[PDB]
């Protein structure tokens, strides 16, 4: 490439794991949103929080895919596999798995930003700390809110899972 | 001092102990507001509500320390002890917690207005009438209110507690 | 905490040390603005310069507890020391002491920000990056350029005192 | 009187020597506002501020004149004594004078609260804290931050003067 300068190999090919990662969040987000969705299930505020979150992962893995062009790497895409359920159970049962999704992308970008530092590429760590670190730590202080919120209210299970999806989603 | 006229010494060195006192009020609410931003306490309508105290009693000192400079006394500041405790409990416990820290504010402000009357001061007893001693009363009011509340609700706790931060605060 | 991820107890408790010294700043501040409010002082666009930074230095600590409570960390708070004089001589000696606790400040910021980077902690680097450093250097070269103007106008005290407070602040 | 309810002789009385301090000191201010505007003394800025305090001072008089009336005493005007100076010197001169004049008019309200106190007229004591004793104490603050700053200023005497009323007045 023209255009490589200071973009080791071994980076390029983290970004196009963290890109499937990312890609994979997005789908296992969709998975949980449309379940909520469900006749039978029916907690509206509940899928739209799920569903908002696809699309951030998604946008996530877009903003990945351009910064490998920009440096000069190449994007290779891999098979996506399907999310960990079929079904999530409760509210509390699902904000407890996104928790742990959060954590595994949030400890794979650190992974990445400790490649980059080992690499000498400022540009990367930038990059990482500017875009996805941040807001990594926000959502799963915001996740862990919510999980606080659900335990306390499921101590009466069925009222209070509607009560939390009405007046705080 | 050119300007100083009837200020005695023993009311700037009550008004001096005052400001100690609305700082450390200030600091305490600062703690408590924080405490309820902790993602395994996850009420942020009881954190906003004692950040908000934590600037009020701010303010609070701030006045007097103009009113001090205004009448020609010399400010003098004092160690901040910490807040007594570290961890606040439930917002029943918080609220009850707020409400002797208030008494003892309003008990100091009750024995100042005193100190002014003995020494034929009416400025300062206007002073503490016009700015501190309606604005506790209207407080602590508020505060027994959601006291009674909260005792009401939490006659399931965890339901109760989530209502409340919902619901009024 | 269900949420911490990557967050060492040593930063944690610099943290928390890092709290008191901002509050202890925020307090100086304080003590300086109101100092210069006094009726034989009387500079109040002194006054106001200090009681800016008294504000400014309280949301350095606010900002550092929210984010101790996003990365899972537990907010301690200790006794908050008076500041180290009751008068401030001239806007000259004011603003000296001034720098020396903004150096120190900055000093505390360098040291932690070299912790972060010890443990590998990259969110706590870029949080000390975007809100702190830059914050302190450009407040450093302001108090450095008053310093010197103040010097060149007090090389007629009385006079040069008064016209830096009218025409500068 | 009719309606004449609580309002003691002897505070009718001292409430008519009340309006004849204020009429003199608004007297004393006029001679002082047009002394500062001979064209061999031509300080605008002072003019204007000796003048806008004769106005407050008149209309003092006028609202204990009003009060007087309110209550069912009857107003009784006397001789009004000229002003103590012909001449009045320079900025730092006036100023004092200025500052002596304010505190005994304070001392003259301070007797009167005290008078009313006595007599158990809380409508008084009310009427003086709300409308006088706020604005003296407000007023004499100003008088000596403005004295502290032309002493400071006075230490190249005529270029000192020029300055302060320039640049504060």
């Amino acid at each position: 490439s023209q255009i490589r300068q200071n973009y080791s190999t071994e980076v390029e090919a983290a970004v196009n794991r963290l890109v499937n990662l990312y890609l994979r969040a997005s789908y296992t987000y969709l998975s949980l949103g449309f379940y909520f969705d469900r006749d039978d299930v029916a907690l509206e505020g509940v899928c739209h929080f799920f569903r908002e979150l696809a699309e951030e992962k998604r946008e996530g893995a877009e903003r990945l895919l351009k910064m490998q062009n920009q440096r000069g790497g190449r994007a290779l895409f891999q098979d996506l596999q399907k999310p960990s359920q079929d079904e999530w159970g409760t509210t509390l049962d699902a904000m407890k798995a996104a928790i742990v999704l959060e954590k595994s992308l949030n400890q794979a970008l650190l992974d990445l930003h400790a490649l980059g530092s080992a690499q000498a590429d400022p540009h990367l760590c930038d990059f990482l700390e500017s875009h996805f670190l941040d807001e990594e730590v926000k959502l799963i202080k915001k996740m862990g809110d919510h999980l606080t919120n659900i335990q306390r209210l499921v101590g009466q299970a069925g009222l209070g899972e509607y009560l939390f999806e009405r007046l705080t989603l």
